[PDB]
């Protein structure tokens, strides 16, 4: 029953760029994202890993903290976190009860002379549940760009840019410069210590823009490679050992929980924000066991062994790449199948094309959200790529992942053929892999 309730929210957000009708509403709301300081991340790729990051080690500073991220992977209730854990889902439900009346009030008003969108609703939820719990500081990981983002109403203290690349597809040829600009929007003019921007690898027509607008605020860089950096990485049972140059000092025998040279990049660019937040040294053995108590649920997530299955949200080609080099190089698998399913705004190419010097074969699917690309469409893709031989379609998550496991099968009984299986494409296949293996949202 808290559960029909909150089934009942998400049905009506469901049937839901200017700032106007965010700021109407926070100043309805008493303006509660300016009663507590922010780290807001933009970028195309990491937001969510370097959020929970930044959340982890501000945790091992003993400081409250509250978390927006998005999107979900298996519940709406993991878009709002305090103390490192999603609220429930009374709180959710409770939280929209309690801001809807003033919500009403800003899509009638609006309509009298555009309804509020589901994630304005969504922020606005986050950031009064933030003052009712009450944090130290939050994390807020923006929606989409930044300029324009539900999330840029609070002038964070602390701006951090992951790096930027291709993901939502509207035309062929790139703009670099333009989504770069929408982005850096996050960089404001404090009111009070100067904005410091946290930059992580860019190419640099990016790092040029970013640069611009740094400037615009005033606000003080600290770019990754010149600020701040990756040392030393070695992979580890479970993840990783790093060895990282943060503002403050270098910081060694740092273990990570994570797979993946993109994560080492991750946490250091966490690391130098939570350094740009508290001024930084920072002690190291709370570095240490922040770092050690980062979870990412989805991100190269390790389901099972024998055979091993990992769920990945990739769902752009920096993303498949840096998922193909991980599997490739930091384990030694002799088999792999990859289960797919991808939305149709995402460069589908691009990331078929990272993937297949990787997966022995690939079965398609459908992830079962109406944003999601045909499986027949998504076959021939593959086909163009893979070969039509070493592709497979199933009609659904649970039948792909089932075709999946005897080609593993098949493979394992195979002797001149350390097998697995990979499901990704997409945030919604990863989190819909997940309810599957019967995990709890995190
Ligand atoms: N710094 C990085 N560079 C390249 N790929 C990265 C990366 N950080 C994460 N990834 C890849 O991107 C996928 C999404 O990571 P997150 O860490 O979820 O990115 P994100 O928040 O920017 C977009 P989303 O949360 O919509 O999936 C990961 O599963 C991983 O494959
Ligand atoms: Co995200
Ligand atoms: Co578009
Ligand atoms: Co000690
Ligand atoms: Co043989």
């Amino acid at each position: 029953d808290e559960i029909a309730s909150l089934l009942q929210v998400e049905h009506l957000l469901d049937q839901r760029p200017s700032l106007t009708r965010i700021s109407a509403l926070m100043d309805l709301l008493g303006s509660p994202q300016r009663s507590y300081p922010s780290i807001h991340i933009a970028g195309t790729n990491g937001k969510t890993s370097v959020a929970r990051m930044v959340d982890a080690l501000v945790t091992a500073l003993h400081r409250r903290t509250g978390r927006t991220t998005s999107p979900h992977l298996q519940s709406p209730v993991e878009r709002i976190s305090i103390d490192g854990k999603p609220i429930s889902p009374a709180q959710y439900v409770a939280t929209y009860r309690e801001i809807e009346p003033l919500v009403a009030l800003i899509d009638q008003q609006s309509q009298a002379s555009p309804a509020m969108s589901k994630f304005e609703v969504l922020t606005a939820m986050a950031f009064a549940a933030f003052a009712d719990a009450p944090v130290d500081v939050a994390v807020v990981e923006v929606g989409m760009g930044g300029r324009w983002d539900a999330t840029n109403v609070i002038n964070a203290p602390v701006a951090v840019i992951t790096p930027i690349s291709i993901d939502h597809v509207d035309y062929l040829g790139a703009d670099i410069a333009g989504i770069a600009g929408e982005k850096a929007g996050i960089i404001t003019r404090a009111p009070s210590p100067d904005t410091v921007a946290v930059i992580g690898r860019q190419v640099p027509k990016v790092m040029e823009v970013l640069l611009a607008e740094s400037v615009r605020a005033d606000a003080s860089v600290a770019r990754e490679d010149s600020e701040f950096a990756v040392l030393r990485r070695q992979i580890a049972v479970g993840g990783q050992v790093l060895q990282l140059q943060g503002l403050g000092g270098v910081y060694s025998d740092i273990y990570l929980p994570l797979h993946g040279e993109h994560q080492a990049h991750n946490a250091v660019l966490a690391l130098a924000s939570v350094e740009a937040f508290f001024g930084a040294q920072l002690d190291g053995d709370a570095v240490r066991a922040g770092f050690a108590a980062v979870t990412s649920p989805g991100r190269l997530e390790r389901m099972r062994s024998a055979p091993t299955v990992f769920i990945d949200a990739a769902h752009n080609p920096a993303g498949a790449s840096a998922l193909a080099q991980t599997l490739a190089h930091e384990f030694d698998f002799r088999f792999l199948v990859g289960v797919l399913s991808v939305l149709g705004d995402k460069d589908v190419d691009g990331i078929l094309a990272a993937l297949e010097p990787v997966f022995d074969s690939v079965v398609v699917t459908h992830n079962g959200s109406p944003r999601a690309l045909d499986v027949e469409a998504l076959a021939l893709a593959a086909g163009e790529r893979f070969g039509p031989d070493r592709v497979r379609t199933a009609e659904n998550l649970r039948d792909a992942i089932d075709v999946a496991t005897s080609l593993v099968d098949d493979a394992a009984a195979d002797p001149d053929v350390r097998t697995g299986i990979v499901i990704t494409g997409s945030v919604v296949t990863a989190g819909a892999a997940r309810t599957l293996f019967g995990r709890d949202p995190q």
